């Protein structure tokens, strides 16, 4: 399943075995609260269920006004992170938005939400959205509240009735106070926006395959966070907003993480050691006949062994780039790599092991809980599995490794700083490939 | 009004028509909280209703106790981002804090809010502040919730004071909650710390012009993410925090943004490949005689056409550093680029297009919804207008481009990496400038 | 006290007089909420009372619901910060997680709090753990509600019940909301996860030093940021999550912060100055005989004069380093610089002071708030102390400095870059070292 390979001669390892989610798409459903358009009133009663029915009710009217004058606002240039291009991600949540304001449309949807709280309704633009209706505080506010503020004034009070508007208000009022806070826009989609249960019958409705259905139903959380939520409009007793789903049109492709580390000489003298660092770490994903790499690898969410990732942080290579692995002098293929005198200790914890780069008076070692250490480093950069083995130690700070199981591969190599002469070593470049350094190197050989 | 124009000769855009709000200043508020010194008391009864104020009593000592072990705490070091100052951003807030420990001067804000909950006090350093009263639990609990507890014992209980009290409390609740998380120190501020219609009180009584009075307002959400909230001290029956305002001292400037994207020549080899990306993208406003840079243009909030941005994130440049744009080898200003082989396709969505940097075997179109491709890029950089235009895709990444309406103009032009021999071309300077790569050229050429 | 120097040949300024608090270890509690085993009841009661109370279990049943489907996910690659490891920091926590799923496991827990909310059990995998019941929602539903739902149908219902059940369900519904967000793990730890009367209890009954007791007491909310809250399962009537505490296995070794700014040339030429940069900036620690060194110094909080700190985002240096400061020539360490052609004027606000990088035609000043300017800077690296000095001008931007009370120190010196010959100067050293730079100057001047 789940195996992993170092490689010496480059320092870096490759965990592989994964499975990949990779949103492609973007499902945009709209979200409803029906509001109700109440006029306060002349109403002489001191009685103090009254005084705290007035009190939710300004509330309620207070959030209304607070998400209006908010919908002025309606709703970027963003190792290898800053090679990604620029884009909005909210961009087919903001154009459902626009198509709401029209005239009608928003009568359309009130229409198709009047006998069911969930439709599916065609809009002007030709997009097929599901519709919730999710809180109908119109029909409530006007069959149960409403009478009591004006018939027969405010004598017919019961307190039953103000705790019951409490809870109903309530999600009114965290909706706004998430949007106030956020220009309108929200990531993770909270549970106040769309709760559990409404997102689940959400996917259940959507036109997605039986196999897409299953796989964000079972991961929901991920779901949220890789999810939208859209302030949009207030109109027509209705307040709406956009909720806006990733769609996994990438699944079951294989996925790679690249881990690298600092390589260097390890010389009697430290100040004439050249040092030289695989620059393209981070997450690789089968895709399309090429490669989504996505450069900070932060950026994607690993459950169990699948890899959700937004392609929207990645950068389409060539499958050759895997050749980097298992030969960096490859012709089919420029590896990337800097050459930055990095000569400082440090671990890099991967999948199912650790690789220590060691230089130095640094100690370095490997342990477990009860037996010590079991592996000393030297300098270089080495690497150790996680079998038997609990913690590493690289100089003042401790890392854990991971205790999942699986296989570990060390590919015994030369490590390559070994092959150039640091005399003519092109000491610092922060972003080169191993045919440009060999470029600079023979130019500079020229001159003799 | 927002117009935009692309370089094909630099591989950059610039959106224009963009009009400026920079904050300048800070306006620091008092928002108080007057509390109550209460002493539980000796009191048997079983009755419920007495038991859940009890709670809620708990609840509000609670509160205290934790906001007051929080300040004793009262409350750094941060494509050329690097290049900007370092700064702390509470800092007229800590400053207004320090004199609110100071004897006396907590004695003076009270006696203010005595008779009103919205009163100007001129403080012993000198400043007047504006200061609220937002919730006074003083007065409530004492003729409220005091006598029911002492007098004739528990007996005298009402179910419309147990809400009652949850609703007052809850504020000082979540107030503190947010203060708890982090270090006393809060921003966006929250409606709880200043709600929509404070906060709109606020603006409307401060020493600021009767223009910025409807600015501020009309964009309370950028306010409050642009705001800080600093927990300040609890003293003499007072919980007292600072609201800390932006002053845009810098207004309807114009301002534009510039986009590049890596410029590469497009040879049969592409491991024979030099390259070159404009590095100074962001956003740009004039502003008093000079320019301001902002290097991370994802700090500033645009709306609609104004840009709301911080100073403290730019640097001030000439003003000719305009002229980078429409003509990157003048005299005048040392324009700032990078030579790295970022021969790596992508795309940057711009105000009012895209520019598409295509290399190696790359699939780069831009479509429409109901059309399908509209134009195919070749390997270099170019770009498209958003007219008729939906999407735009580089690899595996789709984009979608703004659809608002504004004039592109295509500036063709000799892509300017075409006149470099890859020879002698310094083909990795991370932060460098045209001249300085003139230099190291002529440098190199000379040996000959 | 707290003391600073600055070292005008090489524009840096040190602030020390800091005592540290470096995070080494963890301690993992289980916070406990005892769950009960309700099957909902055919009960034919129309009374609003009874509603309200069937309205709130499901509230109670979908958070759980929730919690279980969101523990079928269970739970990185991450100026000098890319120097740095990368290790998970919940892994001791995720450790914890994993023995509690064994079976048997989880009812050793339960059985500890049986009779008291507050024990410490030891785990199969030889983990003493203090364990709290926090919330007991079993015996509750079961000895309060339950009966109500069953026996005599529901004709008997009281609204003080339904009030206190909204209130001993709130906790449980904003943990669940917490953890959805956030899939499953927690940081900062906020109160629902742990109130500060709890967190200050489990301090109090920790293995730790009577020293270390006070000072994690002391600031709490310090401790709060750097903790962890992992949800970990749900499993015979038992909510379970691990609380993971900082422990701070550094404490009261002398700290001082590094403040680098750039050094330029300041010719009648704009276009023929040379540059260079420290950029070994941020706090620095002894700790063990070497230095803890921290290149993102945001990621320290600083208190008074302690430094809290995490020893995962640090580097563990030569104590040599130092030497950087007095000497940066200095045969012992091989300092850090970068050499690219920064000449852009900014400021960099310091403990004690400010350091003003000043070049071109920028104006750059310090003022106080009724005096006005009282220094005017040169071009060039200059410093001011905050003595009598609110604010820093550096072009559109406005600084305010500490105004914290201490020693300042001007270390006059010729600025280095003097030194070196421009046309020889490698004017784009991204990451290099003063050797390294004197190197390839050499090789350079031996073509002749």
């Amino acid at each position: 399943n789940i195996t992993e390979e170092f490689y010496q001669s480059t320092c870096s390892a490759v965990s592989k075995g994964y499975l990949s989610a990779l949103r492609t798409g973007w499902y945009t459903s709209v979200i409803t609260i029906e509001l109700s358009n109440i006029k306060e009133n002349k109403c002489n009663g001191t009685d103090a269920k009254v005084k705290l029915i007035k009190q939710e009710l300004d509330k309620y009217k207070n959030a209304v006004t607070e998400l209006q004058l908010l919908m002025q606002s309606t709703p970027n240039r963003a190792f290898l992170g800053f090679l990604l291009g620029v884009g909005s991600a909210i961009a087919s949540g903001v154009a459902v938005c626009k198509v709401l304001h029209l005239e009608g449309e928003v009568n359309k949807i009130k229409s198709a939400l009047l006998s069911t709280n969930k439709a599916v309704v065609s809009l002007s633009n030709g997009v097929s959205v599901l519709t919730f209706k999710v809180l109908d505080l119109k029909n409530y506010i006007d069959k149960q509240l409403l009478p009591i503020l004006n018939k027969q004034s405010c004598s017919i009070s019961n307190i039953e009735t103000v705790i019951e508007f409490q809870q109903k208000n309530n999600r009114l009022l965290e909706i706004t106070r998430e949007f106030s806070v956020n220009a309108g826009v929200t990531t993770p989609v909270s549970t106040y926006m769309l709760t559990n249960s409404e997102l689940l019958s959400l996917i259940n409705d959507m036109p997605i395959t039986n196999d897409q259905k299953k796989l964000m139903s079972n991961n929901v959380q991920i779901v949220r966070q890789q999810s939208y939520s859209i302030m949009c409009i207030i109109k027509e007793e209705v307040l709406a907003y956009v909720v806006q789903l990733p769609l996994y049109g990438v699944i079951d492709t294989p996925c790679w993480k690249l881990h690298t580390s600092p390589l260097c000489t390890t010389n009697t003298k430290e100040g004439s050691n050249i040092c030289l660092t695989r620059t393209d770490r981070g997450w690789y994903c089968d895709n399309a006949g090429s490669v989504s790499f996505f450069p900070q690898a932060e950026t994607c969410k690993v459950q169990s062994n699948r890899v959700f990732c937004d392609t929207m942080n990645s950068l389409t290579l060539p499958s050759e780039v895997n050749l980097c692995n298992v030969d960096i002098f490859n012709p089919k293929y420029d590896c990337k790599i800097m050459t930055s005198k990095t000569d400082v200790s440090s671990s890099v914890i991967t999948s199912l092991g650790a690789i220590v780069s060691c230089y130095g008076k640094t100690k370095c070692t490997a342990s477990n809980k009860n037996r010590g250490i079991i592996k000393t480093f030297s300098n270089g950069c080495d690497y150790v599995s996680n079998k038997g083995v609990d913690t590493v130690s690289v100089g003042n700070t401790l890392y854990y490794v991971n205790k999942q199981e699986g296989k570990s591969l060390y590919v015994k190599g030369e490590p390559i700083i070994n092959f150039y002469d640091p005399l003519v070593f092109p000491s610092d470049e922060f972003y080169a490939s191993i045919s440009q350094v060999n470029e600079k190197i023979n130019q500079s050989l020229a001159f003799i």
